[PDB]
Order: structure tokens, then C-alpha cells, then sequence
């Protein structure tokens, strides 16, 4: 799966922001646009410790960004279920995905 981080224009959304894939299918988080961003998901209190590991690692640092540099970053999610994601300089401003793993 692919989603796009930003927009040309500065708007802060992943495009789009709900996807499903199979389990083991990347998603690869691609950067548009000038304004950096980031993507980490949600560890729900009650996560198994397996599924916060998994999302942990399918997350950035949060003292990382994507930049033209660094254009992308790929997660692999294995645990059927879904995950909330956000950005997180823009976490207030409501920038967040939804990911379905099948
Ligand atoms: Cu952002």
C-alpha cells in the first residue's frame, strides 16, 4: 500500500487517510510537498505486548521527519486489526490515518 504525507499546497492530511492491506503488506509513507512531516501510530493501552512492539517498529521517532532528503518510510503491520496513526509536529492539528491490516 502507498500513502502520501502532505500536499504540494501545506495541508495537513495523509492522502488517503484510511487504507487496508494484508497482513505483512507494507505501507509505504511517501513525503509531498515542501512542509516535513512524520508518521507514528497509536500503542492502545491493552495493545498484547506483541502488537505494541510490531507498532513501535512500524513507527518513526517522533525526532524524526520526512524531508525531501528523507522521502520515505515503509511499516509492516502482521496482526489482523486496525491502528490509528499520526504526524507528530501536526498531532493537534489533526493529522491522522487509519490503517486496517486484513
Ligand atoms: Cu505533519
Amino acid at each position: 500500500a502507498k500513502v502520501e504525507v502532505g500536499d504540494e499546497v501545506g495541508n495537513f492530511k495523509f492522502y488517503p487517510d484510511s487504507i487496508t492491506v494484508s497482513a505483512g503488506e507494507a505501507v509505504e509513507f511517501t513525503l509531498v510537498g515542501e512542509t516535513p512531516h512524520n508518521i507514528v501510530f497509536d500503542i492502545p493501552a491493552g495493545a498484547p505486548g506483541t502488537v505494541a512492539s510490531e507498532l513501535k517498529a512500524a513507527s518513526m521517532d517522533e525526532n524524526d521527519l520526512l524531508s525531501e532528503d528523507e522521502p520515505s518510510f515503509k511499516a509492516k503491520v502482521s496482526t489482523p486489526g486496525t491502528y490509528t496513526f499520526y504526524c507528530t509536529p501536526h498531532k493537534s492539528a489533526n493529522m491522522k490515518g487509519t490503517l486496517t491490516v486484513k
